[PDB]
């Protein structure tokens, strides 16, 4: 013993000192002060001032790799971004040359990566870079599988996104999945209407892509064995594993664990919410759902369920008393896109963050970028490197797009947070803290605090608690709506790929936790020829859908270390941390290193604990939550399985 | 690789380098120097020049209390000073009223203490004092029990007190145990007076205090067994029990053993020195003590059988010759004890150890202030704390108050010695230390050595072999006698607070033990209801009996040590330790340390044994033992324990 | 945190300076150099100069040792050459007076050694020159076993010395082992002479030596048991024994895997040479040995069979192709001894090793000094020790004594090399390691470009592949020939000290291996009265001889490392260490080492593995392999043990 005992402040020294044992040299990482632990205290130690193995090949192989990858990825990157804002023929060849320039090139990488043994390369940023790259992807299986795999990719998402569904009474008018079936399930509330559209959805997709996505998952799982995981659900809890990491290792289970664990402390919230909200439908359709009964999956806002947001119409708390708006207030003060996004810059600012790139106003567009040109108005960041920052999207002037711009420029704000950090680190250490990021400042500007200190709501307006009860609902239908939903597909697929449910079980399966770890009624049934839970976007176009999951648990415990950052004063959804600019550097010492380091570590480092867990969201919706207790203690609280709207 | 270890002090890693393997850095707590082990030697690095817990809490806890406790402590032993010195009704309400404060104080700081564990302090120092602060004690229990137990001990207090006898002749004629029996049975020599005594006060006695001695065991092991003891004999075992040192680490059942296997040893010292004692009192008692009888209870010169020094006069060696005593050269030079107090500090600066303050000389009661006021005569000493101290005796110019006082003022260097320990470890290492300190400095005075440099005694005095063999005997019936009767009565008692001994065998016990350990039998057949045990004033007011007995194991190997520290030679029992600066320097290492640090290590450093050993006893009583062996082949060696004189 | 992490040695330092972290400081004891460790690489920081117990008595007892051997020693050694060099009477005397003086002062010396432990050393210097004196070896027997032990030896040496045969014809005609047996088996090549003169010598001889060889074979395992061996081949198996040093342990049992590993690998290389000397060996006794069974014994070219190079004249691969000869230069030159060691003395200094000091030449003849005094021919390096290193050989005008020369000079700088060590640890690594120096030097001299570059080789003269594959024969006769029967004995010197075998089948055990490990099977039938495994010399006189064969795996790893520092190109045989210094401080590095280290890292250092390998020999005549195999393809490879001349 008697060895190197080190800490990062003084602070953690004088409560330490007892923790460390006799000889221990301590020294202070932050203070670079070096201590000998003795008898009762310590004694300062007199210091100076501060001054071919094939790890050392691998530091200069990773090296020299990333000048070329920055300018190969770069030319990708411009090339999306040109597609992306015209679309046009000349526009896809860049991107398949690129694109096909760009995959090539690191494949020889990760095989020469794959070269370097990483047992001698003890480099903690080194390794893992190596690792990051020595990944081959679907080439660790044959070719053919490769090639079955991807090409079913390519077809499942052309599926996916060419799902049209016709209705029977007229067999010429057929609707997509978006704007056509979706808005039925959302702004149309006929009981045929949104039945059919999810019926007709789930089936002429889910019956065509069953045998597809029977192949996939196996073609997933086989890859995700050769690349030794015991599913590719492991290979996707491979995202947020930590390993050799001293007090952050994060195993793959552990993830399975820590959802199911923070998802049961969701359901008395859930259920009182899934009373009311059955509460709420049996005013509007007391046939269509019983009291006792669970939600018909066809009257749920969405095509799936995914989200209740929609239902606020026929759920609205108190009518009277709508949510906060300050648009017209935008209107009023004629704010538009750039205003707006200046307004988030200046919020930023606010928190202390840098003003963002100048160049993003020459390079990225906020309104609609005309018609000439062919662009998605869905808000985008846009990473390209080499400084390069953009947003892509149709900003006009509403509250959406006010906090979506918000959201993407927290994205563009984390993006340069780790361009410092070599390009394999120039990400979110995972899937969902980018986004997660992003919405708790779309949050801070969404409160009303916020839109009081701006300008944009009323000094003289009051906020009621009937408003803040409309307020966390509605925050609630958004952000607990789809907790459920995330948490069954999510481990739906995780079983899947674990093979636990056989094939003829997959649609009865999907049920079975639809009305019971949900609450959720297929209003007609369905059978294994139906491929319902793949007839998402993320499950047909292979995307673990726990970043959302992942990301609500991160973004309250943020938002929660946010305003214990910014001291907040009052109901945890009126917390606004504006003018806060410590907790925006302590964002910024997460951000800055991207994925640089475990994300359990940059969790700890900004909500204390290492482990995610929904103890903000029990905060932010206790006042709802006796609210909806109140509400529902007349009508039956829980979900009956048996009851369905087809018997 | 290599490793480094830490010194507290230089000299300590200078003896222990050569074991040292070559490479380890050298490095002393103190003078904060550099070296590292090399080949037959070591380098000197060289070095530059110097640049919440419970524990910490814990610490700072104690130092408040040290401030409140110190001063309190002061007001309530200068207050029962009043009371003892000057005997009046307001000096006993200052005595009592500063007492309970004083117990209250106590109590408020140890419940406060109880808050601060004491698993997690890294000190040994914080953790003991706060052990001596969180040892509840009696109130471990509920409050009834403790009062009750308190009520026994007051009853147990007067009735000790007040127990008055009657002699049959006259009933109005009535003699307490102090100073009318004591003196009955040390000072007459008439069997049937000394009979009629012996028997009273054990019949009054008993009758009253046999069924509260019962309770008072049960009490008192109740709140041991909750105490984490197996009974209040372990509660007091406790005392000497050492945790949590290296090396030094004494167990509560290491007592019993020690005090048994050492008092074994003493046996065949103790068999010829009880032979001769029982030869003896047949030249004076020919039909009540047979010559392999047990010796009779009250004819031991004594109340208790406890102290044997009224024997001298009935077995004297050799009653011709005279005995070590120069009280009438105390008044031949025309001195006080004023002037014997100034050569028991005349001691203390002759074996080395430093002269103490003037304040408490003029604080002292050495000599009872007339008759108006009445100070109490015990032999005491004050620790008042601040560096007050005060000697609570009537001293006179006598030899016997010669040795009184250094014995007295042996306690008070002890307790200033210590003065640096914090005031919960300003005491003695266990209850037999400051005694033993007294008793050796006493008995090196007594030596005709120390008379004669100071001129007590002419150098033209006989150290014959004649005196040797009186001194030691006279010695020895106050010292090795009641070694037998003091290991019984504190094995005795323990065995009561174990409950091995029953209830309705205590007496008879208790005399068999008398009859075997002590070879002493009593002269009337008592049962049950007698409570003789208890007719001790320590039995009755609950005090741990073992002290004496460890006192006297620790002034032997005290006396032995300084002995042999001062090259002395011949009997030991001519020892002087006077006119060695050395053996006090040698001496006061242990007192200052006080009870800080085990006793264990305590009695080893001053001695060379780490446990108690009766090595000394031997060699102080050496010329004795071959003595008592020629006296004693004539009669028989050891006791039986059948007999006795009422059979 | 950096901290300081040290080394021993700089080689240990070097292999872990790569994991070592920047920043880190670093210490060498060895260098006595402190380094601050930087990305891949170290910087060196400069210095200034240099500033009771057992383990302090013993290094107190070994240092005053060392001097006081060292010079009785040399007055041994002294007499030893005086007598060498001059045979008389007088030489006699003293070489064994001085010898008898010395030898009681190592006995002496033992036995103040054998109080000495080496457990209680924490310096592994001395611990290991302890363990060299305080091995009794004969004397841990009983005085009439180490006298009897004593007499058989010589008489066992002197009658292989004196072995006497005399031929049938005449009876007085008898020829001793040299010059007589030996030139009949060398240069006579009369299957029948030939016969007799190995039959005769094996028989006379051999029942003489067969009772003394078989008495010392069991008293050399007496005392090798009471010395912890199990026999006496342990106890010449400790001798290379390792023990206590982490990554260089080498154990007695490893010995004999090792030596049974390299010759299985040698094997295929023997049974190409085996068919050869075959197939050469019918050419010129057709009638005597068969294409298919073993070998004549006396076929060998000796009667051991252990130089097969006088089997040259009738296996030579090409009678025309000269070899590398240079003798007719030398006399042309009008070169003599004194000559051949200056060009010796020019050829250590090219290459970097140290010249012969003044002592050489002033005391060391070089010639035998004509009939006055008779000088031992024999070339013997002596290292007198005090400075005084000397060559005692009748050296001629020749190559041969050219070589030899400088087989005597490469031990005399062996010797020097380690004279920084203490004087009993100024010995050899093993019994193979010295032997390997010296013949290397005579296989470098024997290099041609070492000859033309001193001009003793013609530069007109062309090295045909032919001329080295006579070349590589003649020398796989000499060193290659002679491994299998150093084998074979060994193995069976490895049983009779073992007693794996029972005594009447030593001898049928020994042709057993010849028949099958040599595949030379004995022209006459010999049973367990002669003494043919101790007809050799080192077997008659106590011996180990598996030292040669360590020393041919010595030396050709010392030849392959030679050549690894010199860069040679083309054949290894053909490859020279001429004008290269680095060669020669590296190999002085590895002589001066002596047995101080352990002999595996001194051959890790030397070459880079700690064990026994075969490539160095593999690599010399690796041209002779291929040509061996082309040539015996069309011949039977191998031996039959049931073949006999005799059957």
């Amino acid at each position: 013993s008697s060895g190197v005992r080190l800490w990062a402040t003084r602070q953690a020294m004088l409560g330490q000192v007892h923790e460390v044992p006799e000889g221990w040299l301590i020294f202070v990482a932050e203070q670079e002060e070096l201590y000998v632990r003795v008898q009762n205290g310590f004694r300062k130690v007199q210091l100076e001032a501060r001054t071919s193995t094939i790890e050392e090949q691998a530091k200069t192989f990773l090296d020299k790799f990333n000048h070329e990858a920055e300018d190969l990825f770069y030319q990708s990157s411009l090339a999306s971004w040109n597609y992306n804002t015209n679309i046009t023929e000349e526009n896809v060849q860049n991107m398949n040359n690129a694109g096909d320039k760009w995959s090539a090139f690191l494949k020889e990488q990760s095989t020469l990566a794959q070269m370097y043994p990483l047992q001698e390369i003890q480099n903690l940023t080194v390794k893992l870079q190596l690792q990051a790259l020595q990944q081959n992807g679907s080439s660790v299986l044959s070719e053919d599988k490769s090639k079955r795999l991807n090409t079913i990719l390519n077809t499942m998402s052309t599926i996916y996104s060419t799902g049209k569904v016709c209705n029977p009474d007229n067999p010429q008018e057929c609707l997509l999945l978006e704007p056509g079936l979706n808005e039925i399930m959302a702004n149309s509330l006929d009981y045929n209407e949104r039945l059919w559209a999810w019926e007709s959805w789930r089936s002429e997709v889910g019956k065509q892509l069953r045998p597809l996505y029977e192949e996939y998952v196996v073609l997933k799982n086989e890859m995700a064995r050769a690349n030794h995981y015991e599913d590719y659900g492991d290979y996707w809890r491979g995202d947020y594993e930590v390993n050799g990491v001293d007090g952050y290792d994060y195993s793959r289970g552990q993830l399975i664990e820590d959802v199911e664990h923070t998802f049961e402390e969701i359901k008395p919230l859930y259920e009182h919410l899934h009373a009311y909200v059955r509460a709420k439908l049996m005013n509007a359709y007391p046939s269509y759902i019983s009291p006792i009964g669970c939600l018909p999956a066809h009257l749920l806002g969405d095509m799936w369920g995914r989200f209740w947001t929609n239902l606020y119409s026929l759920t609205v708390p108190f009518g009277q008393k709508p949510n906060i708006d300050v648009t017209d207030a935008m209107v009023d003060q004629a704010w538009d896109a750039q205003r707006i996004f200046k307004e988030a810059e200046k919020f930023f600012v606010s928190v202390g963050l840098p003003n963002m790139t100048q160049g993003f106003w020459e390079n990225s567009m906020l309104t609609d970028p005309g018609n000439v040109q062919k662009a998605v108005c869905h808000p985008t960041a846009w990473d390209l490197g080499k400084g390069d920052f953009r947003i892509l999207m149709c900003t006009k002037v509403t509250m959406d797009d006010f906090l979506t711009a918000h959201h993407e420029m927290g994205h563009i704000q984390y993006d340069m947070a780790y361009a410092a950090q070599p390009f394999l680190l120039r990400n979110g250490a995972n899937e969902g803290f980018h986004e997660a990021v992003g919405e708790i400042m779309s949050l801070s500007a969404a409160t009303p605090k916020h839109l009081k200190s701006i300008g944009l709501l009323s000094p003289d307006f009051q906020e009621d608690n009937e408003t803040e009860i409309n307020f966390l609902l509605k925050q609630a239908l958004t952000i607990v709506g789809t907790l459920p939903f995330t948490y069954m597909l999510e481990k739906w697929r995780w079983m899947v790929f674990k093979g636990e449910i056989p094939k003829d079980q997959w649609m009865k399966k999907w049920w079975e936790m639809k009305r019971e770890i949900v609450g959720v009624v297929e209003p007609v049934p369905h059978d294994e020829t139906y491929c319902d839970p793949a007839s998402l976007f993320h499950v047909s176009n292979d995307y673990s859908f726990i970043r959302y999951y992942t990301r609500t648990l991160y973004q309250f415990q943020f938002q929660e270390a946010l305003c214990q950052a910014a001291k907040h004063e009052g109901p945890l959804h009126k917390c606004d941390i504006s003018n806060s600019t410590e907790a925006g550097q302590k964002l910024f010492n997460m951000l800055r290193l991207g994925k640089s380091e475990p994300w359990t570590l940059a969790l700890e480092n900004v909500v204390g604990a290492k482990n995610m867990n929904v103890r903000p969201l029990l905060n932010y919706f206790e006042p709802l939550f006796t609210w909806l207790k109140d509400q529902n203690k007349n009508s039956f609280v829980g979900w009956s399985t048996d009851w369905s709207p087809y018997a």
